[PDB]
């Protein structure tokens, strides 16, 4: 009966999962046929938990799940970081394979001697801090292979546990400097690249990280190929020096979306995902190309993070998320970036992070060290980040690191911290019952209101602040604190004292108590117009430890001021106009008043004068 | 018939009519409330058609989830009222009673109470059919208290309450239950054993009794909090507390789980009330109502109105909400109101909002964009909102004020433009890129803001401890007449709610750029220690660059770039400096004007001073002050 | 074998064939046109299937509202054009008359003009098959004018046309009438009794011809609005005019009601052009047009460029638009153009674009975003736009200006990034969080500009009653040579279009950084009253800090923190205060340097002078002034 036929094709549309116990290789069965086609696989109602495994694609998935349908189980899209043509995996541990490893057991009889040999951390452990990798990738050549071993020809940069030897498809060394913004790479590579291809590049000899570190690489796509040289979609972030240009296997986009429920999406290794209007307990996002992620709400898994973005490049878009629920024991974060350079971040709202110890779950991070690597947060722009106090001993609840050309605004709620950032601005920084606290920041703009700030060392900033309280605790009883710094973000040069700094800070705590600038461990801090504070104050300005050239332009501070030589005053052309009579053009100098009287003799009298012939007043001239 | 046994008909009908899909403009409202317990059963959506559905003229209104996919081509017109509980009852009484029959302080109300217990927790809210009345300061508000008597005839409160109500309902709480002692605000663990009424997801309602921290210091005010973790020492709660409570009544609300609306599609009147996370996006709703809320995300929005005096409005939304990409217009006031109206959304992120076509009827307002803390008797602060991206146009109105912001508290704001800009009774906010050159600006009462951008012209009533940083274009034209920047005197602290006239410790950095001759800077009055600040410029066309009115003490004033008359008086404060200052020339550009000479240093190092500005280090009307 | 009137087979060919789906991509362009036209009868969305559609070929356009739903896995590879009227028209000639043959202040125009009526109204534009030329300042004009001769061999204009036309396409309006006066910028009610010819809904070009509102003052400039109410004395507009007009058309557009294209596929070309609120979201585009509409909402945008001059351009929207989330590159231009291109968008948000992979192949550029006022010959302004979050690269191109906002007004501007940014012809707008700190930041001709923000260094040229508060880490190479911020001549008034070579008023708070010896912080020309504020900083290795070349008049100065040399003169202007200063300590640090002089007031009370700064009060080198 071909009308049977029919209606049961009618009431089994392909592409529509519509059965909760859809066994896990016929789900497979599914996705790989909508991707031959490209097309979307949909969900009916319900709670899929796919007998409690995991299911993963090595190609592009996307997926339509609506409300109504629960996928309770990890999906996990993962493309090729590099694309390898063979690989031996390794059950050595970090002290079996330490930084400098040159000889490495296994069956490396397939390892042409001469050819690029890769190294990475196994696929089944997570590396160390402890010996500075958790996400590192090393490239060299094959001094000499057998089945019992492999040589490098040169050792590995760090320990790895678990390493993971491979001969990548197109790996080739780069002679010299790829400047950051450059569009063009010369060389000849038209062997292993074809446009639209991803590359990494991994920095060898530069000092473009972090800290001026040396770890650190970019992702870049072809855009233009010929024997000249390749063109890239996106400028160069970084400088490289020496680098190896490295073809990736990004899976070519993916997708999901539809208004259902995700316990758990990993997307890895994907050019051009996109992820909106769903609700995903725990999303991890990472090594991807121009990622466009929005609309998304996350309850946690009781993870350190609830959300995160790892080493995604080119042009991005993060926008309207709600994250929460990260429990962690070590610092991490509900929402939490690394290595992120040009991506807009728009509108995110964490919650509800706790630690369980003594470091901290911060709501929003954004940081620049994923061990080894130090890839600068360059280009990003940050609008619109809401937070709250972490359930922790811990009060800081968004921290900044490692960003350089940054446009940064409307940060509110709770705790901020800005660290080891360069050319940057923030503003509308809205933290009125908090600390905000600053280090070792170059360059930077800093403007909004807090309940009392703490700048440690800096370079050429700027602090434009109205503070309403005062420290309780290592900056106790202080509006504005300065002291020394640490490390200058770009260069990596020790350095403790700060220098140039602009200080305009309104302080309105009205506590007996309260010490308006407490300065320390500074050259040339400069007290700006715009300084205010109140006759209720203890104390104006304390000059401590290590201050040098003090500068003071006119201001409104109104109780004590550290005295000595080496203040220098504003400068001036023009003079200035003191426009008045004795009333209201007495100058304040040392003990006495002076003023030029209407006679136009320059008189001076040791209490402000009450007309202009006081009893006690006498005439400086003629 | 088929190998299932059904019926080549049934198979048929059902895929030409699945369940969950409404394609039928005629059908009734019996069979559509059906389909959507149906889909609720699934948790699943509703999908329409093409049509203009009117469902016989009735409103249509659920208390369970409802997901709705309205798309193109598809008119919901009829009003749909998804309506959770904001307290879950066991039993409610309604009554017929007129808040005169009512008073604030009543305990006694007639009507058959038998089944309610001496002891037992009893509440009273305005009945559903009542809109009450800012007169007697209740629109909104519930009240909650002890039975102290009982019978078929009459209940007695143990307190009377605590405003007037018009149609008392009154009941009993599901949970409900008086803590003792303070929740402050940023708390996030409340103690005490709820686990007999609670549990993990609820939503409780803290109504505050005693304590101060609504906006004025007023006492009525209560916020929504979900549980995140419960055991018997306490519960804690997904967001930490906005409010300081002291004394509160902590209720459990039966908020409905979910709801949406989205499709491309259009409704006449959608209201949203009483969910935990409702999603509203991408359609058009002639009138939309958003109250009584959880974690709100409303975008993509257009409403041409209905005439009414809001045409989108978000009432006590509570925990993290998104509001964005609204164009909202066709509201007709005849009191204050507005297009795009919010009362108490603390936490909420706007971003692009783009209201028009306003209207007012008489000598009140029909404002674009108004966010306001009161919604009688409630006073609840919009604590830690963040704002931008307002595009507004002038009402159709006496009233010329078309964005007001009122009882802000920790906010940042910024990208405000195209209209009058009001900020009222704020504090510790921050309020950039005020874009408005054809407006007046107008401040009053703010407390430790922070105010920046540019405008016609601006009014400063009141303020404390706040900076006020502005390029301004032209000056008043009516209260403000020729005026640039008008300070005057206050009201209240917004905070405190101190009853305070002078403003004080304000920073001015005013550019002032009108040709008029007419111009006056600044006209200060009823100002403590104005600071006059070293960013205050104008041009030498004004007829006067500082007026001083009644009541300014300590006028303190930065060298500056103002270039007409300034009042005189022996109450001014300078800039203070170390260090001294470097006047970097000679005769020619270090010449200090004072009083009536010009002085300096001369080349061979005496101190000279002259009547005119020296033409040379030895002018004949020079006299040497000494060596 | 039956239903209840079909057979089983018809009902099943219904469900696996629905009607309002496509699925064939073999589908002829006659039968998804005739797809199109039954779901606009119903306003529904027409759906595709995966696939690659290419049509065979040829362009797809419609004249009536288009919704389709793109999905992922659908490509349509053909242009796909929604075209309304920009006028409405009751007859049309078109000609093959050249420019030419048609120049500025032509009367008469060769064709069979018999059924046009003497008195009545005619417009003229360019023809369709033709692009006109900036050469002689028409490539988008319209023309309206009465008939004062026609016959079957030429038509007589009662006016010359106001531009040269190439291909002169001669119309009558269906509704057309001349308003006697000034409609003033944001007024809503437009007297007169247009009954007969417009309704509710229908949106109106308003075409000024005496009116000096347009970008440099120039007369050639127009706007749409929607018509919100209407009654025999006159119309009301949805939103306030943005424009003043003097005598201008009022002329009744076709602007079709609708269209929308969402999904998440991909289209090859789409043009949206003359639609009434058209919606294109969430689907990859690889060059799209959206010109002469109205309430746009575009967002969520990727665009891969086609190689073309531009991949994305937004002409002539109006009303209250949203761009938001737009990720373009991938176009090739000769001359001046942009991969995100907006020509005069009044009122609209912009939130969110991250335009790259832009190229130029000669001497002119190819910017990542461009805002431009002036398309020949219209001159509409940017009037109330706000901009949020722009984030380029370098052109690759000899010009390496990326980001260039020309015509603002009312605007606010924020969070501009990563590449060089020129702003030009503004006026009373604000432009902050700018952060360039590669590259050269251009300003050019503001007026009442506030801009702030940090670069490399920096350039303004004339500006007007502006503020420039910038920090600057390097110097300029080329024709800004070793300077951090210089300072020249401009060219117009950006609002009057008076011809004005010297900025006036602006005042620079400028943070120079450099470390080289080369440095010269501020280098001032062509400049009358330049403010150097109290925010100036430079570092001692610097070789100048103000250098004043020609032209520098009132040169005012506050005091600040330059540390190296400042060009002397008489005409420097100082600091003006009340209440002197308080140097506020002794012999150490109330001393002030002045001229060759250390100043200060000794312990004792006395005036002391020396010359060095001096180690205690009483220096063998110092003397006393006086007592």
């Amino acid at each position: 009966r071909t009308i049977q036929q029919a209606i049961d094709g009618l009431e089994n549309p392909v592409h529509y999962v519509k059965d909760v116990s859809i066994t896990p290789s016929a789900l497979l069965a599914v996705a790989v046929e909508a991707a031959r086609l490209g097309r979307t696989v949909a969900f009916g109602p319900g709670h899929y938990t796919n007998q409690g495994q995991p299911f993963e694609v090595d190609f592009p998935l996307n997926l339509d799940v609506p409300v109504g349908t629960f996928l309770d189980f990890p999906i996990i899209i993962r493309g090729k970081t590099v694309k390898m043509v063979r690989s031996v995996t390794t059950n050595l541990t970090a002290a079996q394979c330490p930084a400098g490893t040159t000889v490495i057991a296994g069956d490396f009889s397939a390892f042409p001697v001469g050819s690029v040999v890769g190294v990475k951390l196994g696929d089944n452990t997570n590396g160390s801090a402890s010996y500075n990798n958790e996400a590192g990738w090393d490239f060299t050549t094959v001094a000499a292979s057998s089945n019992t071993s492999i040589t490098l020809s040169t050792g590995l940069r760090w320990a790895f546990d678990k390493p993971e030897v491979f001969t990548p498809e197109y790996a080739v060394r780069y002679s010299g400097q790829l400047s950051r913004s450059s569009y063009f790479i010369p060389g000849d590579y038209t062997s292993g690249l074809n446009v639209g291809d991803i590359i990494r590049v991994e920095n060898i000899d530069g000092t473009d990280g972090v800290h001026g570190n040396k770890e650190y690489f970019e992702m870049l796509k072809v855009s233009s190929i010929d024997s000249s040289g390749i063109t890239v979609e996106t400028r160069l972030r970084y400088t490289h020096v020496n680098p190896w240009i490295v073809k990736t296997g990004l899976v070519k986009g993916s997708s999901v979306t539809g208004g259902g429920r995700l316990k758990r999406l990993e997307v890895r290794g994907v050019d051009t995902p996109k992820v909106n209007s769903v609700d995903v307990d725990r999303l991890i996002v990472g090594l991807c190309y121009n990622i466009d992620v929005g609309e998304i709400t996350s309850r946690g898994v009781g993870e350190p993070s609830s959300v995160n973005f790892t080493f995604c490049f080119g042009r991005g878009f993060l926008y309207n998320v709600r994250a929460s629920g990260s429990v962690s024991t070590t610092d991490n974060s509900a929402l939490k970036l690394m290595s992120c350079p040009g991506l807009i971040i728009n509108n995110c709202s964490p919650h509800n992070s706790t630690s369980t110890g003594s470091q901290g779950d911060y709501g929003f991070y954004v940081d620049a060290y994923y061990s080894p690597y130090w890839c600068w947060n360059d280009g990003m722009s940050i609008n619109g980040i809401v937070t709250e106090t972490p359930r922790s001993a811990v009060t800081r609840a968004l921290w900044l690191f490692g960003l350089r050309g940054c446009s940064v605004s409307n940060l509110s709620g709770a705790q901020v911290f800005l660290q080891g950032c360069a050319k940057s601005v923030f503003s509308n920084i809205v933290t009125p019952d908090n600390l905000l606290e600053l280090r070792d920041l170059s360059g930077c703009i800093v403007s909004g209101m807090a309940n009392n700030a703490l700048v440690l060392g800096c370079w050429n900033s700027t602090f434009d602040l109205t503070l309403f309280g005062i420290g309780s605790g290592s900056n106790l009883n202080i509006a504005l604190r300065a002291g020394a710094g640490v490390t200058h973000p770009e260069t990596g040069v020790p350095t403790t004292l700060g220098k140039n700094n602009t200080f305009n800070v309104k302080s309105f705590s009205p506590s007996s108590l309260a010490v308006t600038l407490s300065i320390a461990q500074q050259e040339r801090p400069i007290f700006g117009a715009g300084c205010v504070d109140v006759d209720s104050a203890n104390k104006s300005v304390a000059l401590g430890s290590n201050v040098t050239v003090p500068t003071m332009l006119p201001l409104a501070l109104t109780k004590g001021i550290d005295s000595g030589s080496g203040w220098v005053g504003g400068r001036t052309k023009g003079g200035i106009w003191f426009d008045g009579n004795y009333r209201d053009a007495a100058v304040r100098w040392n003990g006495q008043y002076v003023w030029v009287a209407d006679n136009g003799s320059l008189k001076a009298a040791p209490t402000k004068p009450d007309s202009d012939s006081p009893s006690n007043g006498v005439v400086i001239g003629p």
